[PDB]
């Protein structure tokens, strides 16, 4: 099994894995038990204890994400989409279907979304209602400044809708402090659990009012959170192994020491593979001063040698699986630095990646 | 770990569960791979080689049945609903919310839907373009004559979308012979995977006209299918644990000798169950020429001492959880017979099932 250097699905600790090795009843109240603990160290995490409650849906983030848009933007609310890359542009692909009154801020790939274009529109049209955007664009890795953004929309009586799934667990949000009605994230991320299930941070009050909002049955939220209200029990199927290796995620993850500790490797991850892959003369599409430690792009090499789907298969081979770019005006690749995975393997796999490219892209 | 006699989630094989101790990439080609080997194992047992397309969905079957109904059903048409327990009802509130043009067969939950009263409903009015219905109803387990019905279906020129969450795997089900645009099914019922992922079988012609009826980006099995002809990945994030797992399942469900050799076991199963629970006293809500091999609902014991949430606490003790009721006229319980279970953890639940009663329901 290669080292998995993407942003999700990645490599998780094998106290996850084992986790899943035990089947559970989704009628049994041990299940039942398992997902409240669950819910309430997520609730714990993003410091929503007093003003928010932690509904846990089925599927990836992007699933919850539109379970968000669906239940808490109501039928006649206009929604601000700042979209400076490929998370952006889903936001926008789902009000639409969702056929959501709404406006997008494009604001291209290599520079943050600000509080100050953020703010000129709001002014212009009371209209919106809503404010929806991503904390790190996986497409770069460019981290969006949620806490200027967050206090802008506020000061406005908009409401932030915030897609935190690359980031949340290893980039500090706190509710108290940065105003939302929603912050969704998923399992197989910066929490190292695996994937399968997304979950969403709404606002108590928002919540118990969009009874009837959502355009679906499967993703709506206020359902969800009132049917598992009454009955402790998820509506429909749960993927209980999931949930049971994301609580055993969050164990490893209160035990290492919490966001901070998650951060501070992270963090170090982020320097070493920009350290090594300097010293191989790569270069970072990002500069340091806006580089989010989750995921590198790089400028792929001139040489007209240079095959990603090659460069790739033979960093496969060699235990590291990296990531293709996904920019449509320069080549670039991309290597995570977040999942079970320290210092060392990052270095490991700078060597591995300088390897392959001796046979032969010079 | 108490063995599950449940409809699923239920007990899985340890083959089943050792699968998820590999993390895979979901751009890698090797979970490309995987992903292609389920699709087709899964459209191979289904009969639908020819004529349907396999596309895979996560979540719960819930999910996949919204994504269905979303994808194939268009604005201008009219459903019906057949309604005889639980899973019907969902059928209902599913079209509801999509707001759907729908109606509704309710036929109680004693006994079957029958071709007959399908066949007057369509006559009346053509506006009816798709007809749904669940093959196994799980609430009672009574057995829906699908083959029977969908002929009368087809006779008409109106279009069958098939909930066989519980029955697929088990219940014979062959596509060029009966015909359909969509059945469901999910992982972690009769094919013995873990949930967490749903698909649907669906017609390649209907899906293929179907691009842009969808009311979901998520949930859109058009656009899921067209990427994944194009990339052979997922639009989103896959639960790639989830489907290694049912690859494993569907690698012993090949080996054990097919559908064929799943509904012995099951039949032997049910059969078992049946037998000891008369001998202690117990009778079946349904009797056996209705009854499916899936799950067996039973009349609650007279006894003025009689609570289910002890009787369940006791037997989970012993190694086994059972199943609440779903009935509201009458007090009943329910066994599963299905999962990776063989005839003597049958007789040695019941033996349970005995002994939690003699203290001291009488």
């Amino acid at each position: 099994a290669p080292i998995l250097l993407t942003p999700g699905p990645l490599t998780t600790s094998y106290r996850t894995r084992r986790a899943m090795m035990v089947d559970w009843g989704s009628w049994d109240s041990d299940f039942n038990e398992l997902t409240a603990s669950v819910c309430q160290r997520l609730l714990k995490i993003v410091g929503g204890e007093g003003s928010h409650t932690c509904v846990p849906l089925q599927g990836s983030g992007t699933f919850a994400v539109e379970a968000a848009i669906g239940t808490l933007v109501p039928r006649d609310g206009k929604v601000l989409v700042l979209i400076n890359g490929a998370y952006g542009k889903r936001l926008a692909k789902i009000c639409e279907v969702l056929q959501r009154p709404f406006s997008t801020l494009e604001t291209e790939e290599n520079v943050p979304t600000t509080a100050a274009d953020v703010e000129r529109l709001l002014a212009a049209d009371p209209a919106i209602s809503h404010v929806a955007l991503i904390h790190c664009e996986t497409s770069t890795g460019i981290l969006n400044p949620l806490e200027a953004i967050a206090k802008v929309v506020e000061r406005h009586g908009k409401r932030l809708i915030v897609d935190a799934m690359s980031s949340f667990g290893a980039i500090g949000i706190d509710a108290r402090k940065v105003p939302f009605d929603a912050l969704i994230a998923a399992s197989g991320k910066c929490l190292e659990g695996v994937p399968g299930m997304g979950f969403v941070f709404a606002r108590s009050a928002a919540l118990e009012a969009s009874a009837g909002n959502c355009h679906s049955l499967a993703m709506d939220l206020q359902d969800q959170h009132a049917y598992m209200r009454k009955t402790g029990q998820w509506r429909f199927t749960p993927p209980t192994h999931v949930v049971a290796a994301l609580h055993e995620a969050l164990s490893q993850y209160e035990e290492e020491g919490g966001l901070p500790a998650r951060q501070r490797r992270y963090a170090s991850n982020c320097e070493t593979l920009l350290g090594e892959m300097a010293r191989l003369g790569f270069r970072s599409f990002l500069p340091a001063e806006i580089q989010a430690p989750i995921i590198v792009t790089f400028h792929a090499p001139r040489d007209p040698r240079y095959r990603f789907a090659d460069f790739y298969q033979r960093v496969r081979e060699k235990g590291f699986i990296l990531y293709p770019g996904k920019l449509t005006q320069v080549e670039t690749f991309r290597v995570g630095c977040i999942g079970h995975v320290d210092a060392a393997e990052m270095r490991q796999a700078v060597a591995a990646i300088g390897e392959a490219l001796r046979e032969l892209e010079v």
